[PDB]
RNA sequence: GGUUGCGGCCAUAUCUACCAGAAAGCACCGUUUCCCGUCCGAUCAACUGUAGUUAAGCUGGUAAGAGCCUGACCGAGUAGUGUAGUGGGUGACCAUACGCGAAACUCAGGUGCUGCAAUCU
């Protein structure tokens, strides 16, 4: 999983003589390939509507592209996740070039912050704040300021040897 | 279509209350010599369909009826559960993955169908 994927995946009923064609269900999963993508459709079906993966139909999968990669964007994300006692909504902010790569760097901050693992975890929406001033944590919010510039003190080198004769410097 | 005799399934057929029922049938209904049974022709027996009555039985209808029956992407893919992991959690327990999948509940509809023989504006 060299980074998550987002996938549109529409499924439906399977068509009986009572109702031909039914409604055509429809998710965006953020998954890190085709049959997990599939499987986390029906496991969000599960608890939505009356269907399973055997009285039901993968209409369609199709990946869904950044539309503009290169644009640096705030996305706030929606996530209801389960600690260790009970079920909690939050909302946060991430600020990053693409949607998958935000996700990617949502599940990490939530196992790192909370321990809640993939297994505990529902995006409920990811959605780019069109406008700044709608942004509203702070370690996000820093990074909007006019001209913004900072250095990077304590610069440490990799040496590809083990023995150096120069006694090094953190200069940058 | 009504009714009677014998039924099949055994409430969609039961229960309560209340209204209808032409004809025929069924019924209630008249009598005690006889065969039989009673404390008691109430029941059971016999006899006349004669004296009478649809009052009841019976059948059907009504009920935001009770019950019962059928369905529902109703609740609910919930509860539960088979399988898996060197998953989570101190534990109690819980989540996830591949499967199966209720009951209550909530609405909706319905309230006997049918076989054989005989008979009837
Ligand atoms: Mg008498
Ligand atoms: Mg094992």
């Amino acid at each position: 999983m060299a980074h998550f994927k987002e996938y549109q995946v529409i499924g439906r009923r399977l068509p009986t003589e009572s109702v031909p064609e039914p409604k055509l269900f429809r998710m965006r999963i953020f998954a890190s390939n085709e049959v997990i993508a599939k499987s986390r459709y029906w496991y969000f079906l599960q608890k939505l509507h009356k269907v399973k993966k055997a009285s039901g139909e993968i209409v369609s999968i199709n990946q869904i592209n950044e539309a503009h990669p290169t644009k640096v964007k705030n996305f706030g994300v929606w996530v209801r996740y389960d600690s260790r006692s009970g079920t909690h909504n939050m909302y946060k902010e991430i600020r990053d070039v693409s949607r998958v790569a935000a996700v990617e760097t949502l599940y990490q901050d939530m196992a790192a912050r909370h321990r809640a693992r993939f297994r505990s975890i529902h995006i409920l929406k990811v959605a780019e704040i069109e406008k700044t001033a709608d942004v509203k944590r702070q370690y996000v919010k820093q990074f909007l300021t006019k001209d913004l510039k900072f250095p990077l003190p304590h610069r440490v080198q990799k040496s590809t040897k083990t023995f150096s004769y120069k006694r090094p410097s953190t200069f940058y």
